[PDB]
């Protein structure tokens, strides 16, 4: 069927339309899936290991193709995209070498064998966001299978394009390997349909969301008797103290500022700035800031594209008029084309709605502060995935690092950093659970133990 | 200091004394109270919690006897039973004491980077704990809680508070000589579905940990929110007795597991599934063994089997028996009740049988005879997943039936009832979210923190 | 070198395949300085590129994959078939490496006010000795570890199968210059054992011996290697052990694999059967019959199932054991026969006295002791070694008591002593071995910890 | 033999001869070896209850027993009392902890499809323990209670030097091995000469692991004696202490006071050289010489005393010599350099790094000081044949990580000295300066071997 546009955000152009599906055509995907868990649940390691390496062996073949839709669908300059898609790649393999080399345990009694063994926690109800369509999908679907999950997943119709190639490659790889196209299930459609399905059906055992706050706090109400696991956004503070390199932290923060327009959850979210250095950084973030390449995502030289619709640039427009008004000075940019967001940076204080709103945009709060001030100011916030210390100073990058109420905390990078193969989510309202593929395929299995009565 | 709520001796019936019962809006009062103390808890030296945590195993060491003698008079605990409770507590406390000195962090490899791994408190813990071990399961959850740097929000099953009142006094002696606020920990004594009820809903509680009935487990995921969330409920427990099953082992471990505490245990036999062709010998003695079971006072030495915790309770019982004889189930034993002391009762029964589908919490045991290969399904087809156990001395056997269980413990050749405090133990599908044991709670009452060095 | 000096044989048609150079040791000297001059390279090499070698280095042996086969055939005179499942296994093992570099785990220990982590760092100069029965696949045990935790390698490979060993050193120089790492990082030290290899043990330039080979030589380096860590594979006369209720079917095709392949010419191939006297003339009955219809032969051919032994010296050598094993009073079963190094499959019926019982023969000759239960674990117990030993059961009790107290590195339930996953650690007590392989246990062997204390 | 008095054993601040000891013969050395030899299936069997029970035990008879056995050390290895307290009171930890890891340690399951496949840990056999004279209690408490924990027998040689606290702590482990009805054989003290009674642990083919804590150079002859057995060796080394010129310089001082003059220098950790950068060389020399200047010498009981004596005349009389090499190798004396029988004074010297004290471990109250660029000191503390413990002290980031990656040392400290050791952390040495790692946990498993358990499935 052809039932939903999927938009260009750069040309707005429909680039086509995919199916949309109902509420009781989700309910029939989740039941077939049902009556998939016991060949999922059995399937050999050696079949999982095979499995996901050839969903790897698949997005190294396609890589150019997959990086070009990313562009053309989530709006993603093609170098950036390019990037993604190289680490979907190792997602998936990652995952592989897990499914063989996953520990169990053996804890120590007289006259038993105590020992801990792993098993599918049964239907994994996947929910991916627009951002990193690729690699987000690749750090729930690839622990899912290594764990011997059924697979229903919702892609963000925002960019489902490149989800829509990865079920292929996903089915092609089960193909393969002779095992049933029903253990993985792509459903698209209205996110408060089908997404709403997956959370609310008593028969999903687990739901993984990676997407909004406000949506993640919702499924906490809604999802009942399930595990649950949530990687949600912030307003990620970054800091920079009076000692730090300058050259270095401007040129780190352009990167955390404005890679994919601002549209990451740990996105620099305000900046913290020493009074003493207030004005040499400003000047220095700003003058890198203008001159950043902004336009077509598939032109090599585009630093910065657009956002991912006009509707989401208009409130971010909205957003930076109200922050002005609050009194914030503009520094750079609050300029829009269409989607096209251009990198805005205003001076602000505390009290500013900049310092409290989760704005998705190349939009960059700076406050001028004293040392004493900065904890605070940075905790102040109901998110805490990631914050950010800029320093040369051990005894004050412990104490910042020991004090921020954050799920990450950087030295001496900004907050947009994550080496996937470490552990990775928020506290407060920005999450439950941590992802990264060893991380994850923990909360997608329950613990088994078995106790060996020796006579 | 008020007297709201009486406290019943369950085999006496005598009520042994009144304590508060605290309001809706006194239980969001004490909540407030404790959020306030969330900085002092979160930095606390890890010497201090060790402290704290061996002055708290100390301190019930001395009272061993004393703590012993509550639990049989406000949990109808045999006293025998009750002295194991007891000592189990002291243990979980040191366990914690030694974990907040080893439990480890990591190191990711990374070039140019140092990105390690750090714990820190979930902020406020709501322990919710049950009436049956109220000792030990307390400890379960305060032991991590105060590991992890939490605070604590407390309510005790109002049908055996006593000696959590006790291990209350006791928190606080420890928290006293280590001039730490006494406020960190809060024991809120009440009505489940007015004080349990608030720390569950209350959006400064940050995770709830709840032991007991599976209803109501299911309820707190619709109503907590935004919380962690760790559930240890129950089960219809399957034990399976195999042709090749040592017989005098068997008998003897599921003696145990069926009448331990009169069956009132998250973990005791919920059915046995016993093959055919050895179901009349297996029968005829298990009934046997249980004929001589001393049924009495809890307070006696001798006595091996106590009251169930309420009269309504063992009414309920007898409801579900008499049901059980309805349906075509055969009285082998007891089926009879003085009180709220029930005698252990055996009855013959097959899969459709009531009592294969309900949790009794009674010393009541179904007994179905089949074969081998409708073992695993009749297992398999509760809405529960805690314990199960199978006695058999053949491999192949074992194995598929350890890895087809659909349960959270499998047990070989000793019954459901089995549980090493130190494992990781808790329940799939309705019987439970996360395990406990207290290296697994302290992971579960703490989030971690990703702290990346970037070098030069 | 372009040296020819040493003879390589084949050892099925004893012809000369061509000529080798053979190191003296003041040129063995000569290469362990070059590699210390290249030991803060590969301290410093980045995981990227340590995984990048490795990973190319596996993508090589894989292009190469039949070429490397046919060279094992001819050189090791390895059957075809087998020598293919060798190539594969040494794909994975480089694969594996390559992800531990990026995966392995450092730890952080609980301080107030200390930040207290590990870091893992290269020994340094890692000596790795190789044998000839496995030269691929032990070599990459041996190497892929080394590489993945920064040390430089001084490597001498068996003289009696080095063909392979030099393929895998122009692999590992490909990868090496493909990645810009200077070639002096890895060395090949072809020549004599006694001369090289035993300059790799006494040089006090080399940090680490890895050697895999004899115990006799094992022991020497003990005793020669002076302050170095030390890593041995040796041998052993590996018991398999079949109770009364195996499944006999099952026990013969598994023990059939474990005497027999590579002509019995692996540390953990059949030593001795021991079977319960019940289902002794069964056992040997089905055995034999198997053993029969082996196809002894030109390991090139396709349906070769057992190639020549190494050297006809050796083959020599197993069949004057067997005659003495015939005076001793041991019963010839099968086989016996000699073609030059072909050696046919050989069983002897014989009692735990005879010399077979204590004697590794390296060899495809298998003693069956008839003994009691009771008897099995002293007999198994009674050699110097204790490498893997294997049982056959289906009784749990049995299995469990025998796994306990069997003094072995391996225990195998269910297959013989033959068995090695490849990522499991892997080694042997008593005079078999000291530290385990495995990549991720070879790799915590050839580092050594680091503790780092930042006080607050 | 437990009547006999053979062998002299001195205090060394009075040098009274405080009683006599036996000293056994190789041949009554090679006896007691034969006969633990017969108890270990006893000990392997012994349940984890059992092991988890006469750990706490010794612990409890410890803390019963502190201050006497804080006493003896003071009167036997010349231990400042408020030291040897502290050395008593870790012992108690380090037995605790060897009880919790009983119950605790944990054995892996690995991955296969159709096979159980676990790993099993079991002891080593035989245990040939030989202890130092500096830290008796404590560093016989790390190779003991690791070793029961893992169901060794154990035979166990204490330096000759100080060997009471052992004889103490042996009637200690006898008295827990009585009261859970577990043989005395077990476990056995061997008392006297090294060259004899430690040469017969080391060269028996019976025994199956040695753990030895001494000087390097008798590390280095074990492993050329040992054999065919696993080897732990814990040795010493100079270990460089290095200063920035941002480092606080208060902090520095008074950490390397405690580095420096603890136990009168007489650990394999101790402060054995100070790089100093020479922006602030002068300053801190100062400070370190008048902190130094203010320390108590004398009688090791005195409540008061802060150093006491070197543990023989003849090791203080050598030190004695290389003081005087040093300083006519051009060394300036700032202080001390003075000897009163073993007593000898907190002594500092301003050297160069070719000096002879750069590369000697002196076991002493002896401290050269080296002014220096930053970009030398790496250079200067990684010159050593040893690589036990290092230090920096400095407020950078990128320089703290930068010399704790490029230091060639099992440990390095950051703003504290060399001397510091929390007892559960993995702790050992590179280069001649050790074989494994001690601390409960990481003995632990240097004193067993893996067993890997496979169970085929049809």
């Amino acid at each position: 069927r052809e039932d939903m546009d999927v938009i260009n955000p750069y040309s707005l152009e429909v680039i086509k339309k995919i199916p949309a599906l109902s509420r009781e055509e989700a309910k029939e995907a989740i039941d077939t899936a049902e009556k998939y868990k016991e060949v999922m649940k059995n399937l050999p390691i050696t079949k999982r290991y095979n499995i996901l390496m050839n969903i790897a062996k698949q997005i190294k073949e396609k890589k150019e193709e997959l990086a070009k839709i990313l562009a053309i669908d989530a709006g993603k300059p093609i170098k950036q995209a390019r990037v993604e898609v190289e680490r979907s790649i190792g997602t998936f393999k990652l995952a592989a070498f897990y499914v063989k080399e996953h520990r169990d345990e053996v804890i120590p009694s007289d006259d038993r064998l105590i020992f801990t063994r792993r098993e599918p926690v049964g239907i994994v109800g996947a929910i991916t966001p627009f951002n990193f369509p690729l690699n987000l999908s690749a750090h729930k679907i690839a622990p899912a299978i290594a764990t011997g999950n059924v697979i229903v997943h919702h892609p963000s119709s925002k960019a489902p394009l490149v989800c829509i190639e990865l079920a292929k490659i996903i089915e092609n790889a089960l193909k393969k390997y002779n095992v049933p196209l029903g253990v993985y299930n792509l459903l698209t459609g209205a996110g408060e349909v089908v997404g709403d399905e997956i959370v609310v059906n008593e028969k999903v055992n687990m739901i993984s969301f990676t997407g909004s706050s406000k949506v993640g706090e919702l499924i906490t109400k809604k999802a009942g008797f399930k595990k649950i696991a949530l990687e949600l956004g912030g307003v990620n503070p970054n800091i920079v103290l009076k000692d730090a390199d300058l050259n270095k932290a401007v040129n780190a923060l352009i990167k955390g500022s404005f890679i994919y327009a601002g549209q990451v959850c740990i996105s620099v979210g305000m900046i913290l700035v020493d009074e003493s250095i207030a004005d040499k950084f400003i000047e220095m973030f700003v003058n890198k800031a203008k001159v950043l390449n902004v336009g077509n995502p598939l032109d090599e030289k585009t630093d910065v594209g657009p956002l991912i619709s006009v509707e989401h640039a208009e409130w971010v427009e909205k957003v930076v008029e109200k922050a002005i008004d609050e009194g914030g000075k503009l520094l750079l940019g609050g300029k829009r084309d269409k989607a096209l967001f251009y990198p805005t940076i205003l001076e602000v204080d505390r009290d500013n709605i900049l310092c409290k709103t989760e704005t998705f945009a190349p939009v960059i709060p700076i406050i001028r502060t004293n040392e004493e001030e900065m904890i605070d100011i940075a905790n102040s916030t109901e998110y805490g995935l990631h914050s950010a210390i800029f320093t040369n100073d051990i005894n004050k990058s412990l104490k910042f690092a020991e004090n921020l109420e954050f799920g990450g905390v950087v030295i001496n990078d900004s907050s947009l950093f994550r080496q996937d193969n470490m552990p990775f989510g928020g506290v407060k309202k920005s999450g439950l659970g941590r992802e990264g593929v060893k991380y994850a395929m923990e909360e997608m299995s329950n613990i088994k133990t078995i106790i060996i009565s020796k006579a």
